[PDB]
């Protein structure tokens, strides 16, 4: 039963009253029993929603529209769809989430007997396909009276211009009324097609699986999804009295969770608006922030939050400590609203200056349920804009919601824009991170997450200061030159 | 009336004896209930002086003479030539 004594407990690292961030701390090693490959990352969002792991999409109008947060949900997460946007465009952004399913295609163009060829050529030219279905009002819903794709089209000259060329309904081959994949596989196997049309009893088009989009299929099992297996889709909402109306247009597109969105969370603005939604939407739950002290925390708890966010300029973008002196090193704020919330059964997001994985093992061993991550995604091909270069090197846009730039769309500029290099895919990505979370929690000593905090809570996990020539030791030195 | 307490009163912040300039701290947040615009700045400089903004411009050869001291006086502050 005799382990000695060596390092510090979680509240004794605590104790001195320095403002102490990721870097300024290692935690110890503990004693292996089981493969990285064994950690469980399950972990709670809110008091009733959990994920499959901790990692959450930052609510930023440079990181989360519907195919961040599509990713995010198939990949073991979640995310929140900005609200830098109208009311109706951020409705459509959840309602794109919210209408995902694997392998059939999301929003389908269509055309009717009386468009042209012309109209064809012009979809493609701007969506870059032409398999496109024919129903008799050119819209969904409707019967499929037949299909148009290139093979149809191609050897016409640009002396024709004909209405729509189209084969008909007789000679389709088309699912009856909903299938799993494996139906699909196999009808589109046999069949040597590049579409596939999902109808209904009474021959409406419904739905359509694409051959190329079937072939890219693989696993999904961390999928996240909610009870009518539907990927979990988040928005963002601010506390103004125009925020009622988006939060309904949010409720009717189906959203699970909402965050509402300021720098300081402790007004009565927050506490009001948090009312309104547990009196008007009791069914929905509200992540309340941001903040950073014990007071704030009980504040928001009291109104009735479901989660917390916690941070205050850590963001990378971020420049609110500089313009207003405001805000906490993040990770004694982590600890300590997360001490707070865990004695009401609140679990709080861990939100802003995670840079490595190292900052995402420790912020969850500070007792953080899920980390909230902003520029860790930005500049993936599932952020939203477009890519840039300069320098020689491919760009994306990266920018605080309090920048000019974002709020311009007297005033105090509370954030920064600028270029993140890219990262690749968030479906390559978080693996990357899933694997280095699993390894830290390895190395640790913890089979899960909830493991983690629980013997951080005890005093079991130990820490460990480091000075200045520590974490220049820690890093990478003595070398002439080295690989990244 | 419980409130939390979290952070460091003015008076234990400078009772470790360190040199601490601005950039060594941070206020931390409190409990929103007015608008920004409602902050009231109204300042004394002196015993009997009162400033409706706490702003001064320097007593410097490059900085302060009359236009300075100006527009100064007439944007809340005080200006010394
Ligand atoms: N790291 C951070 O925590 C941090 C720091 C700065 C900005 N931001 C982000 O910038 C964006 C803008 O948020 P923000 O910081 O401007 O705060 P905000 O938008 O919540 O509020 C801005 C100002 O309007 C006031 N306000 C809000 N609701 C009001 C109401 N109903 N009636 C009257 N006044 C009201 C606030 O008190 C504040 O003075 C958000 O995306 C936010 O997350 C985040
Ligand atoms: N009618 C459609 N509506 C919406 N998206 C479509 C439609 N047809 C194809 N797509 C999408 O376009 C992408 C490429 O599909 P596909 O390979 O089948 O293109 P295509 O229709 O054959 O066009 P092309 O002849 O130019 O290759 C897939 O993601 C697919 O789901
Ligand atoms: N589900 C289907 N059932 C029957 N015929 C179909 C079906 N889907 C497409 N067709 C028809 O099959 C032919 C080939 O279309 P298909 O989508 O398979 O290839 P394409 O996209 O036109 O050609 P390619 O892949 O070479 O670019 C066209 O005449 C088209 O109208
Ligand atoms: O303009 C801004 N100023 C201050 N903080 C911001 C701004 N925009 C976003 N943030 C915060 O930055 C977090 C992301 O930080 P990052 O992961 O370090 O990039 C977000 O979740 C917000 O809390």
């Amino acid at each position: 039963g005799y382990v000695p004594e060596d390092g510090l407990t979680a509240q004794q690292l605590f104790a001195s009253a320095d403002g102490l961030t990721y870097n300024d701390f290692l935690i110890l090693p503990g004693f292996i029993d089981f493969i990285a490959d064994e950690v469980d990352l399950t972990s709670a969002l809110t008091r009733k929603i959990t994920l499959k792991t901790p990692l959450i999409s930052s609510p930023m109008d440079t990181v989360t529209e519907a195919d961040m947060a599509i990713a995010m949900a198939l990949m073991g997460g979640i995310g929140f769809i900005h609200h830098n946007c109208t009311p109706e465009f951020q409705a459509n952004e959840v309602r794109k989430v919210k209408k995902f399913e694997q392998g059939f295609i999301t929003d389908p163009v269509v055309l009717s007997p009386s468009h042209t060829v012309g109209d064809v050529l012009e979809a493609k030219m701007r969506h870059g396909f032409s398999g496109i279905p024919i129903t008799e009002t050119g819209t969904m819903g409707s019967k499929l009276v037949g299909i148009v794709t290139s093979r149809d089209i191609d050897f016409l000259a640009e002396k024709d211009h004909t209405t729509l060329v189209m084969t008909p309904r007789i000679e389709l081959v088309v699912a009856p009324a909903g299938v799993t994949l494996k139906e699909a596989n196999e009808i589109l196997q046999r069949s040597k097609k590049g579409k596939l049309p999902i109808v209904n009893d009474c021959d409406e088009l419904v739905a359509i699986i694409a051959r190329t989009d079937l072939k890219k299929n693989r696993d999904y099992p961390l999928a996240s999804k909610d009870s009518q297996k539907q990927l979990l889709c988040g928005a963002a909402v601010g506390t103004r009295e125009d925020d009622k109306y988006r939060l309904d247009l949010l409720t009717q597109a189906g959203v699970d969770v909402i965050v509402l969105d300021s720098s300081q969370g402790n007004s009565v603005y927050q506490i009001a608006m948090v009312h309104y939604i547990k009196q008007k939407y009791p069914h929905l739950q509200v992540i309340g922030g941001n903040v950073v002290t014990a007071a704030q925390a009980k504040n928001l708890i009291d109104a009735g939050v479901d989660g917390l966010r916690v941070g205050m300029g850590c963001g990378s973008i971020c420049i609110t400590q500089e313009v207003m002196a405001c805000g906490r090193p993040q990770g004694t704020a982590v600890y300590k609203v997360a001490e707070y919330a865990r004695r009401f059964g609140v679990p709080i997001i861990a939100d802003g200056g995670i840079q490595t994985v190292g900052h995402v093992v420790k912020a969850l061993a500070l007792g953080a349920s899920t980390v909230m991550m902003g520029s860790l995604l930005a500049a993936t091909t599932e952020a939203p804009g477009e890519y840039f270069f300069s320098d020689g090197v491919r760009l994306k846009k990266y920018r605080g919601m309090g920048s000019l730039d974002a709020m311009e769309k007297v005033k105090i500029a509370q954030g920064v824009s600028g270029s993140i290099q890219d990262k690749g895919s968030i479906q390559k990505f978080v693996p990357y991170l899933i694997a280095g979370i699993q390894h830290g929690c390895q190395d640790i000593g913890a089979r899960s997450l909830s493991v983690l905090r629980s013997m951080m809570y005890s005093g079991e996990l130990k820490f460990e200061k480091r000075t200045m020539s520590a974490q220049i030791e820690g890093g990478v030195h003595g070398l002439h030159s080295y690989t990244f």
